[PDB]
């Protein structure tokens, strides 16, 4: 069972105890968005990120206590309709802000319980792409040329320096078996690795909310304030949050890897973990949210095509 977070008192994850680190509530988040809770019946906001300022252009000490309402009048009739109480926690909300100086802000929302979490960030365009990429994995006809394809596919639309199929063993550890990457880096190809680089509770996370990323290894989490939801005095749920602070653990192993920029999409087989499509930037690197739903897309693509594929063998 899960330590408490750091700021209840729990004790610092070491190497001892991986699977122990409360990951899904890190009271924090990556600087390259930002990110607030509000009451999903009042929509008093309710916590926000420290960098709040950075991407809404509020006073701090009026940001909290004020309402969707006032802050996103025209969104928050949508939210309402769109993320009542009581719907699924798969369930987004995505909409464009024109009206912030710099340029548009993308606007992600979920529900989880009573809170709504809103994720803000910039807006980038970025280059029929969709169903051509979901007509190649279909197009395979084998695992070996799906994992092919879908590491050639995915780094095509992103442009990550290494795209991986990271394959789960039965005892968890996990090995390389496909790879696309930029010329003249070093293959992964064939490599293994222990079950605790991607521990048991991080792979069960992995699960349920399929995307997860670090856009910069060398980014400071900023806190959300206050940390502990004022619903409950307890943590406020980030699962399915994209700009979750990552583990740091995990920012310290991609750190030493050399690695700027981390990304991966579950593959999902059976309701288990069977792989990962795994990414890396040599430097810092920020995916758009449209880019990120396309790579939702295809990861639930994936997921079908190992799942048919491996009933008709
Ligand atoms: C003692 C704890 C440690 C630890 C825990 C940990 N790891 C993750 C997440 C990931 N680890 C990954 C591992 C690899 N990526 C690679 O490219 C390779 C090899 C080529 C490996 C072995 C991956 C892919 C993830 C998923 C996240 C991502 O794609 O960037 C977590 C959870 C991170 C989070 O979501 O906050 C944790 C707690 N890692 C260790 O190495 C040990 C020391």
């Amino acid at each position: 069972p899960f330590f408490p977070p750091l700021y209840l008192g729990g004790p610092e994850i070491t190497t001892e105890n991986c699977e122990r680190e409360p990951i899904h509530i890190p009271g924090s988040i990556q600087p390259h968005g930002a990110l607030l809770t509000a009451d999903g019946h009042s929509g008093e906001v309710l916590q926000m990120s420290l960098n709040a300022a950075t991407f809404l252009g509020q006073e701090p000490t009026v940001l909290r206590g004020q309402t969707l309402a006032a802050l996103l009048p025209e969104q928050w009739p949508a939210l309402q309709a769109a993320l009542p109480p009581g719907c699924p926690d798969a369930l987004q909300y995505r909409a464009t802000l024109d009206w912030p100086a710099a340029g548009h802000l993308s606007l992600t929302v979920h529900r989880v319980g009573e809170l709504l979490i809103l994720e803000f960030e910039p807006t980038e365009a970025w280059d029929h792409a969709l169903r051509n990429a979901m007509s190649a994995l279909e197009s395979a006809p084998n695992l070996r040329a799906l994992a092919e394809v879908a590491t050639q596919t995915v780094r095509e639309l992103t442009g990550f320096d290494r795209v991986m199929l990271y394959k789960f063993a039965p005892d968890a550890t996990g090995e390389v078996i496909a790879e696309a990457r930029r010329e003249g880096l070093h293959a992964f190809l064939g490599h293994r690795f222990p079950a605790s680089l991607i521990p048991a509770q991080a792979r069960a996370l992995y699960t349920r909310h399929l995307l997860r990323l670090t856009a910069d290894t060398r980014a400071a989490a900023v806190p959300l304030d206050p940390v502990l939801n004022p619903q409950t005095n307890a943590p406020t749920p980030l699962g399915g949050a994209v700009l979750r602070a990552t583990s740091p653990m995990h920012m310290q192993f991609l750190r030493n890897m050399g690695v700027g920029s981390s990304l991966s999409v579950s593959v999902v087989v059976g309701g288990q973990l069977w792989g990962l499509i795994a990414c890396h930037h040599q430097t810092p690197y920020v995916l758009p949210p449209d880019l990120r739903t396309t790579l939702e897309y295809l990861g639930r693509e994936l997921s079908e095509q190992v799942q048919v594929k491996e009933a008709l063998e």
